[PDB]
RNA sequence: AAGCGCCAGAACU
RNA sequence: GGCACCAUUGCACUCCGGUGCCAGUUGACGAGGUGGGGUUUAUCGAGAUUUCGGCGGAUGACUCCCGGUUGUUCAUCACAACCGCAAGCUUUUACUUAAAUCAUUAAGGUGACUUAGUGGACAAAGGUGAAAGUGUGAUGA
């Protein structure tokens, strides 16, 4: 069910990797400390983010609050990650 | 201190 | 990389779906070379991914020209090779710091890459000394 890492989609695909990476860090910093934000632009991974929190407590509040939030003209879609990330697992 | 200087093809961001 | 257009709403942790376009970055490593006029695809090695491809520069080669060596001192003249601040040809000999690639580890980059440093080597042609070997003729002292 719940996870340290959160899965975000429906992101604006037109925005470049690092700009998107640093703009997500601008909002999700309040919920807790972020370990890393993983963004790709490939066919299968575009418009998708993976914010890695240190506390699940933070990832829940981030999921609760930032659901449906218009980010770059497009509302966000947040779930928990299906499995734990490498930095969390190891 | 002239194999030296620029950069339509090409290739790699 | 970045603007668009088409496609994609997708659960990852070594990048990477197209085409059109406007910007990037790479695009020669060092030795050696200039009397004027033409003609032309301009010498020498090192590396190996492109130092490929197209474009200009140029001190190259061949040649005409003027100028001058060498062929036994010197003008005039044929010649024969040469040279443009050097100069017949042959052969050895001594100089003429090769750098890059490689390895490496920084620094600056979103990045392709960039600049710089360290260690370790290895050229070829040409030029310049030196030592033999060794190359003309008329007409004047
Ligand atoms: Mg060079
Ligand atoms: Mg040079
Ligand atoms: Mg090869």
């Amino acid at each position: 069910r719940p996870n340290h890492t959160i899965y975000i989609n429906n992101l604006n695909e037109k925005i470049k990797k690092d700009e998107l990476k640093k703009s997500l860090h601008a909002i999700f910093s309040r919920f807790g400390q972020i370990l890393d934000i993983l963004v790709s632009r490939s066919l299968k991974m575009r418009g998708q983010a993976f914010v890695i929190f240190k506390e699940v407590s933070s990832a829940t509040n981030a999921l609760r609050s930032m659901q449906g939030f218009p980010f770059y003209d497009k509302p966000m879609r947040i779930q928990y990650a299906k499995t734990d990330s490498d930095i969390i697992a190891k």
